[PDB]
C-alpha cells in the first residue's frame, strides 16, 4: 500500500496554482512525466488523482468499479450542455432514454445516408482551395471548424451555418469558443464569486442566448418543414426509448442539440488539424497517405465504400488521437470503496482524471519511440492491448460518433491529399490552444492544387 505523489503546493491553495495557465492539460502533462503513473492533485475542498499508465486506466475503466464523473470543466459546460448525453450521469433518467433514442442515428444505414452531405461540405473546402490566388495561405483550424461545423449541422440537423461563406468565424463559433473559455478559466479561480469575474458571468450569459437562439431557428425551420429525414434531429424529435416508452421533452432535446454541435464538430476539427501538421512535418508518412488517396479515390466524388478503403489515412488519425486526443480527459468516480492497482486505497465516490495523452505516450505499451508520428503502430489493430487506446472514452459512456467523425475526418484528409500538395511553408512551430478540448493554433499551410478534377 504505497502513498501517491503530489505536485508544488501554494498553502492554503494547495494544488490550485498550477491551473493558473491557459494550457492546463499540457501543464499536467509535463506533472505527470515528473511523478509518473498516479499523482494526487489538491484544491480547497476538493481532491482528484490524475492516472497515466495503462495498467491503472484498464482498471478505472472497469464499469462494474467505476462510473463517469463530470470534472469542474463538464460541470461548468453543464450550465449550457445540462442533461444532454455528455454532461449528464449515468443514474440520470435522461442519460439512458436520450441514449437509446440516439444511437439508431449511428447505425451502418444511417451513416451511408450522412455520406453525400459530408461530401457536400468536404467539395466546398476543397473548392475554397482550388480558388485561392498564388502564395495566399490556409488557415487550417480555421477551415477545418468550417467543415466540421457545416458537416454536424447538415447531417444531425439539416441546418446550414454556411461557414465558407464567412471570412469571420460562425457568431455560434464565437460564442461556444468563449463559453469553452470561461469553463476552463473558472476552475484555476480560487475567489469565483469575486466581483472582477461579474463581466465574465455576463459574458457567459450572452454566449449562452446566442448558442440557444440558434438552436430555436433549428427547431423552427424542421417544425417548418416536418421531414422525418432518419438523421439526428428526427429521432430527438420522433424516437422513443424502449425501454420507459417515452419522447425526450423539450428541454432535454434544446441541450442535446447544443451538445451535438460541439461535440458534434470541435474535436473532429482538432483531429484533422493536428493530423494535417502531423503529415507537413512528416513528409514519408504524407507521401504514403497522398498515393492512397490518389489510388482509392478514383471518382470526382468519393464513395462510401472508398472512404472504408482508406486504410493508411485512417491509421494517420489514430496517430494523430495517440498524441494529442482532442478531448484530452475524462472523470470517473468509485462506485464502492476499492484498491487501485493493488497500491492505491479508494472510497467510493473518490475522482480520478484519466490524462488520455499520458496513456498514449505509455512506453510500456508503445515502445521507446511515443514522441514519433508512425501511423504503421495502427496497421494491426489487434497488438494494441485492452484500453491502451482511449480517445473516445470508455464503454457505455464512450462516443457514440466516433464511426462519424473518423468517416468524416477519412474522407475529408482522402480529398485533400487526392487534390493538393502541401508546403509548411511558416515551418511551423506547434502551438495547442486548449478550451478544455485541443487544437494547434496560428496553424497555416500553403497547398499547391494537383489540378485534379471535381
Ligand atoms: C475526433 C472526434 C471526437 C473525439 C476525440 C471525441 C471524444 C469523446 C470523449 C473522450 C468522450 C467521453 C467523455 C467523458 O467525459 O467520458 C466523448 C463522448 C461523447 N461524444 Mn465524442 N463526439 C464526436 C467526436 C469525437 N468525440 C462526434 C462526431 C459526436 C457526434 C456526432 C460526438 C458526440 C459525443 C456525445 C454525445 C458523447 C456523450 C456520450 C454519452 O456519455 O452518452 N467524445
Ligand atoms: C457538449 C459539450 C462538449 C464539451 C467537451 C469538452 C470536454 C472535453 C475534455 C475536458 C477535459 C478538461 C480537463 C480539465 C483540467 C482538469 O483536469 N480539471 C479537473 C481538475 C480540477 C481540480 C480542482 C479544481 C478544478 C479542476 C476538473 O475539472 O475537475
Amino acid at each position: 500500500i504505497k502513498e501517491m505523489p503530489q505536485p508544488k503546493t501554494f498553502g492554503e491553495l494547495k494544488n490550485l496554482p498550477l491551473l493558473n495557465t491557459d494550457k492546463p492539460v499540457q501543464a499536467l502533462m509535463k506533472i505527470a512525466d515528473e511523478l509518473g503513473e498516479i499523482f494526487k492533485f489538491e484544491a480547497p475542498g476538493r481532491v482528484t488523482r490524475y492516472l497515466s499508465s495503462q495498467r491503472l486506466i484498464k482498471e478505472a475503466c472497469d464499469e462494474s468499479r467505476f462510473d463517469k464523473n463530470l470534472s469542474q470543466a463538464l460541470k461548468f459546460v453543464r450550465d449550457f450542455a445540462g442533461d444532454g448525453l455528455f454532461t449528464s450521469w449515468t443514474h440520470e433518467k435522461n442519460w439512458k432514454k436520450a441514449h437509446n433514442i440516439l444511437l439508431p442515428s449511428f447505425s451502418q444505414q444511417a451513416m451511408k445516408g450522412y455520406h453525400a452531405m459530408m461530401v457536400d461540405i468536404a467539395v466546398q473546402l476543397v473548392q475554397k482551395w482550388e480558388r485561392l490566388n498564388a502564395d495566399e495561405h490556409i488557415e487550417v483550424p480555421e477551415d477545418m471548424t468550417r467543415l466540421t461545423l457545416d458537416t454536424i449541422g447538415l447531417c444531425g440537423f439539416n441546418y446550414r451555418f454556411n461557414s465558407f461563406y464567412r471570412d469571420q468565424p460562425h457568431p455560434f463559433i464565437t460564442s461556444m469558443v468563449r463559453a469553452l473559455d470561461e469553463a476552463m478559466n473558472k476552475l484555476q479561480r480560487a475567489n469565483p464569486d469575486d466581483p472582477a469575474y461579474d463581466e465574465n458571468k455576463r459574458q457567459f450569459q450572452e454566449d449562452i442566448k446566442v448558442m440557444n437562439d440558434l438552436v430555436d431557428k433549428i427547431i423552427a425551420d424542421r417544425k417548418a418543414s416536418g421531414e422525418q429525414s432518419d438523421d439526428l434531429l428526427t429521432h430527438m424529435l420522433n424516437g422513443k426509448d424502449p425501454e420507459t416508452g417515452e419522447p425526450l421533452d423539450d428541454e432535454n432535446i434544446r441541450y442535446q442539440i447544443i451538445t451535438f454541435l460541439i461535440a458534434g464538430h470541435e474535436t473532429t476539427s482538432g483531429l484533422l488539424s493536428f493530423a494535417l501538421y502531423f503529415l507537413v512535418k512528416n513528409p514519408h508518412v504524407l507521401q504514403k497517405a497522398a498515393e492512397e488517396a490518389a489510388r482509392v479515390l478514383v471518382d470526382p466524388v468519393p464513395s462510401y465504400k472508398q472512404v472504408k478503403q482508406l486504410k493508411y489515412v485512417g491509421m494517420v488519425l489514430n496517430e494523430a488521437l495517440r498524441l494529442w486526443p482532442t478531448a484530452p480527459a475524462f472523470s470517473l468516480y468509485a462506485k464502492e470503496d476499492t484498491v487501485l492497482g493493488g497500491e492505491y486505497p479508494l472510497e467510493k465516490g473518490d475522482e480520478l482524471m484519466v490524462l488520455i495523452p499520458q496513456l498514449h505516450r505509455d512506453k510500456t505499451i508503445w515502445g521507446d519511440d511515443v514522441e514519433e508520428f508512425r501511423p504503421e503502430r495502427f496497421e494491426n489493430p489487434s497488438a494494441i492491448p485492452q484500453h491502451a487506446f482511449k480517445p473516445f472514452g470508455n464503454g457505455q459512456r464512450a462516443c457514440p460518433g466516433q464511426q462519424f467523425a473518423l468517416h468524416e475526418a477519412t474522407l475529408v484528409l482522402g480529398m485533400m491529399l487526392k487534390h493538393f500538395d502541401f508546403e509548411d511553408h511558416t515551418n511551423y512551430e506547434l502551438d495547442i490552444k486548449e478550451t478544455l478540448t485541443l487544437k494547434p493554433e496560428g496553424f497555416v499551410v500553403k497547398a499547391k492544387s494537383k489540378k485534379i478534377p471535381l
